[PDB]
């Protein structure tokens, strides 16, 4: 047989998730709040989206699922780690 070849050097960067970014801005979650409906939002957003949209009774509606969550009960999604068991 007879054939050659050299070396490459080519990566990527990574698969910007549409799925994970704000389904608001569509931009990084700044110190966005995890929900019931495990969905979380810009710290903002989540407020606003609220406030625009909100429900005479008191809670509002998930901009997604578009789920009653009792406002307040957000938990903090920045230290999103688990390898850190
Ligand atoms: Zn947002
Ligand atoms: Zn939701």
């Amino acid at each position: 047989g007879s054939s050659g070849s050299s070396g490459m050097a080519s990566s990527v960067l990574e698969m910007i998730k549409e799925e994970v970014t704000c389904p608001i801005c569509l931009e990084l979650l700044k110190e966005p709040v995890s929900a019931d409906c495990n969905h979380s939002f810009c710290r903002a957003c989540i407020t606003l989206n609220y406030e625009s949209n909100r429900n005479t009774d008191g809670k509002g509606n998930c901009p997604v699922c578009r789920v009653p969550y009792p406002f307040g009960n957000l938990k903090p999604n920045l230290h999103v780690a688990n390898i850190v068991e």
